[PDB]
């Protein structure tokens, strides 16, 4: 192929990593897997309008808010639309479509600062840029616009059958061998399907040399036709109570439907226990420095097929199998369940809540098993019917379920999710692909598809993968060749976008670590040796202009580079700030960033998406807490970027300037009314941190993160509260302490108007979240096990359901909860006071 090879070596660069690199491979699954989605990609390419995926409308289905009605005088909002030097301003009604306006004034209406448009058969209540307006009382500012050429988005041109075999199941271990290192050592192999381990064998010991030899076969009580597909066999290393040090994992049945045969050696994980990292089929990329084990599968090749009631029980029972649906997730199940659950297998399946405890009742090493479970798929009008819950459809994309039918019915749920709502969860979705059995499935193909349809889900698609490919060995193959398939279909403009923001975090992320080397407090120095080179880029070559990673509507410029600084952390993160690169903005607020090496930002990626999940909660409830869940994006190992939330200083620095050192409550109060202009916008201030502090403070208990040194909790000079770092003896709650209780009105134990409406907030948002403890469970459970480096235990996950106190009545926990403010109440300044030291 001819000018391919520059294309490709342009792939390359925007993943940051070779696709087509084989080094570290021992079949053809990951060829397979670029093969295979290309026509998913050619079919949403084809088929998407060219000019609405130019345009990119931001829109939502759900109803406009109680707290957002309110906001509107007389059914009417105000839209100042611009010209050249000087506006106009128009009014128009909630139901006014941007055809409607269109008269009233082929053009089009561009946000005035964005790469935004309010475009399509859609209410202008119903654009997302209009609703942030409304929420923080701002006018919305429009442009007449010609359309951008849809040309600019044009796409670059493009036998023995298993069942029959009732032999059992063997594996030879040859041996491990290992480059360089005194106890005893051997080898255990599991047959897993999930995480159900189906038969282990294990070899004897023998002394831990650099290489260990046992040539034995290790016979299995399970058949080859009882296999399922999807089934791993994991083999691990133990020294020696034993110890784990290495684990290796082998689909037994491959990608083409084949036994797996022949002659294996392959390089192995190491050890520092629930970790996502250990259900990978992917193989160390270290050949130099990793321990590896060598085996043979002996065995005409062995295709697997490809497959074609009672419902009158007791009464007892039936109570019994209702008690068992209406269980939280995390609740084990009994043999006894499964055994109840698995013959009123019909019963159960009218129920979707039973769906993830059905299939985790189903004997997997058992082929005629697995054939009833198929039919009984095959009769899922319910499921099919039923209103998608995502914490349901969640459920069964996890660690526990590794049957490619069971996943697939639920990436059918996910099909019916409008382009808002797939952006709430693509984090997590997107993780979700490392639960994936092979790197080809119906989850992947469904990202796929749905970043190729929207430019949006396109952008955080982009950067999720890459972040991913940056810093995972154990999943960077399977990322890139999803990453590839969406960029070979995304179309020349934004690949070009791309390539600005690869270039300018790629260049600045050199000078954050450059920075960090020369420092031991902001010396004489190191001041105007950042200015030097902050000024080096840019003239050569940093583009002029480039997209924001974390808000993809707005343009970067120029660097301010008056405005620049190192900052007095013991990590040495950039403050840089950038003008906004559009002419036809009406502010002159600089763009600012942080960039900061040290920090494990994937985890406060994950932390602030949950967030962003809980807001979303509460506005169907009507509720806001005005949480604020900035932009932050991992962009490598220990490394990314994070929005600077403009006139923002922590609390300690606050509890520093009055004093310097413990510890004045009247202090933040004080601080509040010198940033107001007014009294009017300093009580609104004072309103702003009423909700603001109770949404953290419930927020931050049901995830475990509330007890907290306060300079990492920050306020606005608008009064919103808000934490930050989310990286990583006697204990508290959340972080409710007296200076925050002055600002309420509040001294020692009283109970002030804006304290009950603190409390008022607060009990609402509690028994609001405790209404998805299922789905705040399973989200909570793959956070932990796929951004938590920890080997989370079962008990780590188990603090989420204390915390939103399952099977407590609604009475009960707003009490629990009311006992927790009672001991912030309690211990003042006395945990602060303990960090201090
Ligand atoms: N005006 C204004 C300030 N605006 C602002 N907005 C967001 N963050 C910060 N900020 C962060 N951010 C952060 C750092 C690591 C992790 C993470 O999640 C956030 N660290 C900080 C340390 C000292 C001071 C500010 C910090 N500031």
């Amino acid at each position: 192929s001819e000018e391919s090879q520059a294309f490709q070596r342009q792939l390359t660069a925007l993943i940051g990593y070779d696709v087509t690199d084989v080094s570290n491979v021992h079949d053809d699954e990951l060829e397979f897997t670029r093969r295979g989605l290309v026509t998913p990609r050619m079919a949403e390419v084809a088929s998407r309008d060219p000019k609405l995926y130019a345009m990119h409308p931001w829109v939502t289905s759900k109803p406009l808010p109680e707290y957002l009605w309110k906001k509107i005088a007389n059914n009417c909002i105000f839209i100042v639309i611009h010209r050249s030097t000087t506006s106009q301003t128009i009014k128009v009604s909630p139901d006014d479509t941007p055809g409607a306006i269109l008269q009233s004034f082929d053009f089009v209406l561009r946000v005035c600062g964005r790469d935004e448009y309010l475009v399509g058969e859609t209410p202008i209540k119903n654009f997302q840029w209009v609703r942030h307006c409304l929420k923080n009382g701002e006018e919305i500012h429009v442009v007449l616009d010609t359309p951008p050429d849809p040309a600019l988005d044009e796409v670059r041109k493009e036998t023995v059958s298993l069942w029959d075999c009732d032999r059992k199941f063997r594996v030879k271990i040859r041996g491990i061998d290992i480059p360089v290192l005194d106890l005893t050592v051997f080898v255990e192999a599991n047959i897993q399907h999930g995480q159900q381990v189906l038969c282990q064998r294990r070899t004897s010991p023998k002394p831990f040399t650099e290489e260990v030899l046992w040539n034995v076969w290790l016979e299995f009580s399970i058949k080859i036709k009882d296999l399922p597909k999807g089934a791993l066999l994991n083999l691990q290393i133990y020294c020696g109570k034993v110890q784990l040090l290495y684990y290796v994992n082998l689909l037994l049945i491959d990608h083409r439907f084949l036994l797996r045969r022949g002659e294996y050696v392959l390089h192995m994980w190491q050890i520092s226990s629930f970790n996502a990292d250990k259900l990978t089929s992917a193989t160390n990329p270290d050949k130099e420095n990793s321990m590896s084990i060598s085996i043979l599968l002996d065995n005409h090749p062995i295709a697997l097929p490809k497959h074609q009631v009672r419902a009158e029980m007791p009464n007892q029972l039936r109570k019994q199998l209702e008690a068992i649906i209406a269980t939280d997730p995390l609740n084990p199940l009994t043999a006894e369940d499964k055994e109840l659950l698995w013959h009123f297998r019909y019963e159960s399946l009218k129920h979707p809540k039973a769906y993830p405890k059905l299939f985790s009742s189903v004997k997997w090493g058992q082929q005629e098993i697995v054939a009833k479970t198929y039919q009984l798929l095959a009769r899922r009008e319910v499921w099919d019917q039923s209103a998608l819950d995502v914490g349901l459809t969640m459920q069964l994309l996890d660690c526990n379920f590794s049957d490619e039918n069971v996943r697939a019915i639920a990436v059918q749920k996910l099909e019916s999710l409008e382009d808002d709502d797939v952006l709430h969860y693509l984090l997590q979705l997107v993780q979700a692909v490392k639960f994936e059995p092979y790197h080809d499935s119906a989850l992947a193909r469904f990202l796929l598809k749905r970043g190729l349809r929207n430019k949006r889900i396109g952008h955080f698609l982009f950067w999720f993968l890459r972040s991913e490919i940056a810093q995972s060995r154990h999943y960077q193959q399977r990322f890139a060749v999803i990453l590839e398939a969406y960029l070979r279909g995304c179309g020349t403009a934004m690949l070009h976008d791309f390539t600005q923001q690869v270039q300018v975090i790629e260049m600045l992320q050199k000078v954050t670590l450059d920075i960090k080397s020369l420092s031991a407090d902001v010396s004489s120095q190191v001041i105007s040796q950042l200015k030097q080179k902050l000024e080096n880029l840019q003239n050569s070559q940093l583009p002029e202009s480039f997209r924001v990673p974390y808000d993809p509507g707005l343009k970067a410029g120029a660097l301010a580079i008056e405005k620049c600084k190192v900052m007095a952390s013991k990590k040495k993160p950039l403050w840089l700030e950038f003008k906004c690169a559009d002419p036809t903005a009406l502010s002159n607020e600089t763009i600012g960033i942080i960039f900061k090496h040290g920090d494990d930002l994937r985890q406060d990626m994950l932390i602030l998406q949950i967030l962003r999940i809980m807001e979303s909660i509460w506005e169907t409830e009507s509720l806001d807490l005005c949480l604020l869940p900035y932009g932050c994006i991992s962009t490598g190992d220990k490394i990314g970027m994070i929005e600077i939330v403009k006139d923002a200083t922590t609390i300690a620095k606050i509890q520093q300037s009055t004093v310097g050192g413990a510890f004045k409550d009247e202090v933040l109060n004080h601080w509040l009314k010198e940033k107001s202009p007014t009294e009017e916008k300093f009580q609104a201030a004072v309103e702003r941190f009423v909700y603001s502090c109770a949404g953290y403070c419930v927020a931050t208990f049901v995830l475990g993160i509330g007890d907290r040194h306060n300079d990492n909790i920050m306020i606005t000079e608008t009064g919103n509260l808000f934490h930050i770092d989310f990286g990583h003896k006697e204990r508290v709650p959340f972080v409710l302490t007296p200076d925050f209780l002055f600002v309420m009105g509040t001294s020692g134990k009283k109970t002030s108007p804006h304290f009950q409406k603190f409390q008022d907030i607060c009990v609402k948002a509690y028994l609001a979240l405790r209404h998805h403890t299922n789905l705040l469970i399973i989200l909570f459970s793959m956070m932990l096990m796929t951004g938590m480096p920890q080997l989370t235990s079962k008990e780590d996950i188990e603090y989420i359901r204390d915390a939103l106190t399952v099977g407590k009545n609604e009475e009960d926990a707003k009490k629990y909860f009311l006992d927790q403010i009672e001991v912030c109440r309690d211990k003042g300044w006395t945990v602060q006071f303990n960090w201090f030291l």
